[PDB]
């Protein structure tokens, strides 16, 4: 039957047309993610409609009510087949559902002003004049939370007490933040969204520094979903026939604006 | 048999003694709320438990659960007897629970940084260049959302769309943000925190222009409690008696630092 496609709105992996009022259906998206999902269904052989996360969230688990949330929570709860979206393969989701080796690889990253006299994590810990934060969920968030290492220790817990709060709801709001704080602010990301940021005007933003990891983001189905094999097989053809990097150039530099 | 008090962690209301670690029970905290809750409580003829919300929250209902939360929601829910706080009375919560005759007066103010170039919310619906919000919750949000008067209707249409969000999670935020802002973010709160705040260190905070509204703080129970009656009947004897006004100068005024 058609496959429930559960993505997040997250530029540019899945954008809402600027005309999406008078399409219908698939059509209403565009981006990296929507290219990527039409390529998958093709070699996977399966029709599917492309839904938005109800709660606009990546995938959390309440430490009380222990009930997961955003995408992971929908494959969780069997409201969507797959989640097809910059979904970051991590150890807690990975026990709870399927991942396809990674289509993406990227790493926390460090967004400044142009301008701002940071040049990497370190500098942020060790100055208090230039404020910083992470989305307010997601894996981001998670990695400095469960940080054991000094610096990022450091950054937690200046985060986690600063006031005003130095955390955003979306991706757009940390760069809204970046971009009207005069350098007072500076947003920790994916490197992949910081990259794609870094093209769009008013070209006021830069990524600095290495990235603080290492991982990847993955095609999530429910645990033990027939549908995660040809997928994951999927994702591996797609990237040696070198389309996933094709893909990336094309949302991400073949139209920079900067 | 002793009743549970639900109260919230607002100054001057109720706060955390700076020892309160070494102190139990309702000696951990004071307050304008912990002197009234005594009051109250001796001229009823109860003893009580002091105890904090456990969301931090005031009391709204969601629109697609039903369910109440904050300290109406513990009236409602039956995990309190009573709630002794700045609990604003209003229209939609008069519907579940009961409300004493006002113990204070108030309306909602606007909060500026020292210098600021505004004088009423007038001045703040027509310019962009000063930014400004509410609590993430409570009465003064909702008096923003539901308004059909232009002037504030304007203001919500903004602050709603605003980025990064204008919306605060504590009073404590706001005056941060008020504070570090350099002018550029005005408060909206309830007239009674303000004129607190405008007497607190580093007495860089003002209140300007007249209140939007005229409302009042009542003390709540369970709809139908057979507490409600003595406890309204208190209310207006400690009014009376001239010990409300005795108290509101105690905690605002006579140790002001300004
Ligand atoms: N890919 C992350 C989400 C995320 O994590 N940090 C960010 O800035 C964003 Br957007 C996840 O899967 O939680
Ligand atoms: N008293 C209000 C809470 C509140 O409303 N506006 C504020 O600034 C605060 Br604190 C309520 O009962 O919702």
């Amino acid at each position: 039957k058609t496959v429930v496609v559960t993505t997040i709105l997250e530029s540019p992996y899945v954008m809402m047309k600027k005309n999406h009022e008078m399409l219908e259906g698939n059509e209403r998206y565009e981006g990296y993610c929507v290219d990527l999902a039409a390529e998958i269904a093709k070699h996977c052989g399966f029709k599917y409609k492309l839904t938005i996360v109800g709660d606009g969230k990546y995938g959390a688990r309440d430490a009380d009510t222990k009930i997961w949330n955003g995408m992971v929570g929908e494959l969780v709860y069997g409201k969507a087949d797959i989640a097809i979206a910059p979904l970051t393969i991590t150890l807690v989701r990975e026990e709870v559902i399927d991942f396809s080796k990674p289509f993406m690889s990227l790493g926390i990253s460090i967004m400044i002003k142009k301008g701002t006299p940071i040049e990497s994590a370190e500098d942020l810990s060790k100055q208090t004049e230039i404020a910083y934060g992470t989305l307010d969920s997601g894996s981001t968030k998670e990695f400095f939370r469960r940080s054991k290492i000094a610096v990022f220790d450091k950054m937690w817990t200046y985060m986690r007490s600063a006031e005003p709060s130095v955390f955003v709801r979306t991706t757009a709001e940390g760069v809204a933040r970046v971009r009207k704080s005069k350098g007072k602010y500076a947003y920790l990301l994916e490197s992949t969204m910081n990259e794609y940021i870094e093209q769009r005007k008013p070209c006021d933003t830069m990524k600095v520094g290495g990235n603080l990891d290492s991982k990847g983001y993955g095609i999530a189905t429910p645990k033990g979903s027939s549908l995660g094999n040809a997928v994951n097989l999927a994702v591996l053809k797609l990237n040696e026939q070198g389309l996933l990097d094709k893909l990336k150039n094309k949302w991400w530099y073949d139209k920079g604006e900067c």
